[PDB]
């Protein structure tokens, strides 16, 4: 049962601190919760993804801290804690149940702060070059049942380091591995939804006033886009016509 408590007692926590200092008063109360869940928020190694599944919302709660920038600096151990621990486990190589952490707890890190790992997060584009190179074990096996959650929740984690590392444009020397993925995700199998959030983001990508330093990226990734057509699924396409379209109206 060992692990049961801990998704239960997550969810017993996050009403508990709901309410707790309702007007967020957790700011020097966090380092309680920080030694009541630190050997805790690294799960998802020892076990099953179900984990940080469940801490995903006491995480996401305990991130609304107020200001734990350059100004009170209670959690700024807590979150070169965690900010660490996803520098090391991104690092964790050879089983899909090693990396499942790096993705979700930077991730949430980046859904509520303009910061974000910026000065450490190359590995988890390593990581995505890791998951590119998954599109073989993807695609040769035919089926499921071999580890459903294996297919759906790595593919879900695909979701979330394409959001999360293609939203952001400050990125630094390494645009051409970026994008050159890309381009080998639209090559190869590749089902429909988890690519209309990038044709959805192609359109983030093409609208940026924004410098976005040179024109041919967008060129290079949207020739990408007339396999659409070749592929024999039809419906991905009228949205990369409608950004050609308004992409002509503008001049």
């Amino acid at each position: 049962e060992n692990i049961l408590y801990y998704c239960m007692n997550a969810l017993d926590v996050l009403y508990v601190f709901f309410k707790n200092k309702t007007k967020e008063w957790i700011m020097e109360n966090l380092p309680t919760i920080q030694n009541l869940l630190e050997k805790c928020i690294k799960s998802d190694h020892h076990d099953v993804q179900e984990a940080l599944q469940k801490v995903l919302q006491v995480i996401m709660k305990a991130i609304k801290a107020q200001g734990v920038s350059v100004i009170i600096e209670e959690e700024s151990p807590g979150k070169t804690f965690i900010q660490m621990l996803t520098s090391v486990i991104t690092q964790d190589l050879q089983e899909t149940s090693s990396v499942t952490a790096g993705v979700t707890l930077a991730w949430v890190l980046f859904m509520n702060f303009p910061d974000n790992i910026v000065p450490l997060l190359t590995p988890l584009m390593k990581t995505f070059s890791k998951l590119c190179k998954d599109h073989l074990s993807i695609s040769q096996p035919k089926d499921a049942m071999a580890l459903e959650e294996a297919r759906i929740t790595t593919k879900l984690l695909e979701k979330v380091l394409y959001i999360l590392s293609l939203k952001v444009s400050l990125l630094g020397d390494s645009r051409r591995p970026f994008l050159s993925t890309v381009a080998l995700l639209i090559d190869h199998s590749m089902d429909q939804n988890f690519l209309r959030k990038i044709v959805n983001m192609s359109r983030s990508w093409i609208f940026n006033t924004e410098i976005f330093p040179t024109v041919k990226e967008k060129a290079a990734i949207l020739t990408k886009m007339l396999a659409f057509e070749i592929r024999g699924e039809p419906s991905l396409s009228k949205l990369f016509y409608e950004i050609v379209l308004k992409l002509f109206d503008q001049e």
